[PDB]
């Protein structure tokens, strides 16, 4: 619609930190495109959307996702249902038809990969070109309705809420449901289909739930390293909850993407929750010390990237084991309730 140009919210602070290739010399490369993309967006006095959508070898994607999805639920679709099944089924609609789009999108692009195979059993390096198919988008779509917050996820991408309770301080529950490694759910349910953990040794963060990503999902057979699976690895099934009642004890919500949560659970270290208590220390340590929203944002981004270059080069230094050796596009959005 695109969401670059509907208006901003005033109640919400970004950080970013573009991606970057860290080289055992010292130096860096950081990007030129980020792959993440978001939006924080008002749609009305009511309705009002904050997403980030995660790009995975790609950008377009995650581009395409984030126009269609704010096409499908903020101009405005949105008064004419009251139940909080009717809006999640709204949402749930929108991520339906992002990748039915998605399908019809690569459908040719399948079929010339399996055309030129077929003319195996002067170019030919091409084919792994035209393996741009493994383009994917994790997503996480926070929707406030009306005093009532909707939150639509799928892949890496992370919500949190902080409350504060009956003695504070701040109680970190996380609305998001990671669908990668981290969660043992996930795990269980490639163990399920014939996968191991070794087969994703190298691979940074696997998302092994996401928007698109033919490659991972119909014809998983031309990975390698996706090939050993009995039924296609990555499934489309995003994860929806549906009506939590923005109260006064509600302080603010924290959007997190891929590049953001891999950044956590290589600096710390075990348990994909721990990373977040961690992550709002280190933001309610910056509301006392900051005053600007996208400050204590762009702040507390800043501490993790070089935290994470620091975990890197702290580990260059010792025993080089050198698990980690770059940073996707980290973004942090935080919806602010109560200052």
């Amino acid at each position: 619609s695109w969401t670059d140009d509907l208006k901003v919210c005033n109640q919400t602070g970004v950080g970013e930190a573009i991606n970057q290739i860290y080289k055992d010399d010292g130096r860096r490369c950081e990007g030129y495109e980020s792959r993440d993309k978001k939006c924080l967006c008002i749609s009305d006095n009511n309705t009002s959307l904050y997403a980030i959508l995660s790009g995975h070898n790609g950008v377009t994607v995650a581009e395409n996702a984030l126009q269609e999805m704010a096409a499908e639920l903020l101009l405005g679709q949105l008064n004419v249902c009251n139940t909080d099944e009717a809006v999640k089924e709204l949402i749930r609609q929108s991520f339906m038809s992002v990748e039915k789009g998605y399908f019809d999108s690569i459908n040719p692009h399948v079929a010339t990969k399996t055309a030129i195979q077929l003319h195996l059993s002067v170019l030919q390096k091409l084919d792994s070109l035209n393996n741009a198919l493994s383009v994917g988008s994790s997503a996480v779509l926070a929707l406030i309705h009306r005093s009532h917050l909707y939150l639509g996820n799928i892949g890496n991408c992370r919500a949190l809420l902080c409350k504060t309770d009956e003695h504070d301080t701040l109680t970190v529950t996380q609305l998001s449901v990671d669908h990668n490694l981290l969660n043992a759910e996930e795990a269980a349910r490639l163990f399920r289909l014939g996968l191991m953990a070794q087969n994703f040794e190298g691979v940074p963060l696997y998302s092994t739930r996401c928007i698109g990503n033919y490659l991972g999902k119909a014809g998983y057979k031309d990975c390698n390293f996706l090939s050993s699976a009995t039924a296609e690895p990555v499934i489309f099934e995003p994860e929806i909850v549906g009506g939590i009642q923005i109260t006064p004890a509600c302080r603010f919500l924290v959007l997190m993407s891929s590049g953001l949560c891999r950044a956590l659970h290589e600096i710390f270290p075990g348990d994909a929750s721990t990373g977040n208590r961690e992550l709002v220390r280190m933001i309610s340590e910056e509301f006392q010390n900051q005053s600007t929203l996208g400050g204590v944002a762009q702040s507390v981004v800043h501490r993790i990237v070089q935290a994470h270059h620091d975990t890197y080069m702290q580990l260059v230094e010792e025993h080089r084991s050198v698990t980690f050796n770059s940073r996707d596009d980290v973004t942090l959005l935080i919806r602010n309730f109560n200052y």
